[PDB]
């Protein structure tokens, strides 16, 4: 493969602790995967995607000269290191082992990519739900305590667009902690938002920076991705292992009428 | 498929004569496609072609962004008429039947794809052999007496740069009249060209308007096609019927030293 | 093995793409390998070819002491480096990929091995054909219009000493270049010295500095081999592979009445 973990001085017994370590983590704190649709991995070979076609400016001589437009991927490469003292107590079964980096590797990676979903990159090409969005933004209240109007207004304006299903909430942590300082701790403004929701959950999103509404009824947008988050090698130190995150991944909204920012 | 032909009002046995004289007269006409190498076509869905990778800008916060890039294929559709009595007599065995519209539509076609291949088009994104060339360009002398002397020239570049095998020789036919007038009806000159070229052929290529010599080693480029030219149906009239040939190619230079222009 | 493939960082695809570039480019370059005979290779422990006897100084107290002769191979080894990225886009199938690095090394050392055989290298202890020569050397004309005189000079010389067989000649490429610019491109004064060979052809050596005549009958001298050029492996780096380009060999001259040098 192209990820030679076999020239790795890291045992296999310290593989499924590394590997564990990365997925656990990933799948909770990915927020964004959770409210775009992803089609199963393409694999390596994807290169890109394949849009629609595009009449060039100068169609000439009788002649047709569509070109076509593809969108390509973008690759997301993490490295973080891990000491091979920590590697070697695996195998005389130290209890107290932990694994800081590989946790903080996947905090970075997942950072990035549910900007990316949620928001926009602007440098790879993708545009994020929040940009793509062609309702005006619903402006939140500075009190909070009146979330909830302009969660109705969200759902007021996905209603009078046809947009069906339940709506989905992606709100930040730091409104999670102003809510838990407003009446009952916030439990009952948040039973009132999961009301009008339409069925659908509030999602806390510790990746993600912008609060919007985005219906969960499927194919307004999808994820593409050629390699699911992956532990590669670089090298190794005396005491020393260098391994890196990777995943390759892109995001085309196709219906920009079924996510609302809240700003 | 996409090229409805089911829905035509042509015959069977018209279908193949129209086809035929697709075929026979693109191969003749064909030059730039004999010295560049075709890879068998991908299909319809090919896309793209994937090329090598690149990092992006802004790698910031200790990730890795390399993009990747891709050539998208560009489509060139060339629309003619046939006449439905034309079509019809092909079945009561009518021997003084021609084609003039498929021709001209081949000649059409042709001669912008070779166009695209041996100098480049920049609106697709193709770029040529004469145009990817290192090599300053080779002047040619204007009495035409002498063109063994551009030759000789471009063999000596080619040479001291380690390209290798039968160097081609890629004329218009405006120079093969030119040359038809030069002493013992350019057969003379023709047969010292042929030599040079270490045992190369002189090709006379109709759709080229430039002068280059390549070698024809192979590997050198290629020539990337999703669908080879086909014969397509937009619509019929009460006596007359619309048809297309259709063509998904991108080229692609890899080595630039392996062709030098002469001009 | 003691090229220890297994550890490096290069993939399956990779290394069959890497070793057809050392392969093909080493058999082009390679031309003294092409006028001296070369016998199947002995393996990585020949270490020496034995020569025949030699009487000490002093075989005193009626005692002989018949000391053995031996010529110890030497080994060439050529490092060459090659980027990370570069090896990981032949899994996404790369087209636009090169490897500039494998050429350079292979240039490299078939300079050295060439300039071995043909002229010698007198710190391994090998001798070349052009120095082992009992001949005197055929002084070639300044002009070039009269090297058919020398190249006769040196047929005569070995015709009268029973040198039989086709007589080929080994010219550098500055030569080359010098002979392009003479009567009609050179084509005249080649053929000429053509048939004055006896048969024989005409190589140009990239490798090679000097001009010489052999008699390609077989038998005057041989390349004895252990290893035949292979790449290795030395270390990785987070962004780069080392490999280098190993072959052991040593050249024996039997009878130096085939060879002779034209300066």
């Amino acid at each position: 493969n192209n990820l030679h973990r076999e020239l790795a001085p890291i045992s296999e017994a310290a593989w499924k602790q590394i590997d564990d370590e990365a997925r656990d983590t990933f799948s909770l704190r990915a927020a964004g995967r959770r409210v775009v649709d992803v089609p199963e991995p393409a694999g390596p070979t994807l290169g890109s995607v394949s849009l629609g076609h595009l009449e060039t400016g100068s169609q000439t001589d009788g002649v047709q000269t569509s070109v076509y437009r593809v969108q390509p991927l973008v690759q997301v490469r993490v490295p973080f290191t891990v000491s091979r003292a920590d590697i070697d107590d695996v195998e005389r079964g130290a209890v107290d082992l932990t694994w800081d980096p590989v946790d903080d590797a996947v905090a970075k990676l997942v950072d990035t990519e549910d900007t990316a979903i949620l928001h926009g990159w602007e440098e790879a090409g993708i545009t994020g739900l929040s940009e793509a969005s062609v309702h005006q933004p619903v402006q939140m209240p500075a009190e909070l305590e009146q979330i909830d109007d302009a969660v109705s207004g969200a759902c007021n304006v996905l209603r009078l667009a046809d947009v069906e299903g339940p709506y989905d909430l992606v709100l930040p942590q730091q409104l999670y902690t102003q809510v838990s300082e407003t009446t009952d701790h916030g439990v009952p403004v948040v039973d009132h938002l999961t009301q009008l929701l339409s069925g659908g959950e509030v999602l806390w999103a510790p990746a993600a920076r912008c609060a919007l509404v985005v219906s969960r009824r499927g194919g307004d947008s999808c994820l593409f991705l050629g390699r699911d988050v992956s532990i590669g090698y670089l090298s190794h130190d005396a005491q020393t292992v260098t391994l890196y995150l990777e995943e390759s991944f892109t995001f085309r909204v196709h219906q920009p009428d079924a996510a609302v920012a809240l700003v």
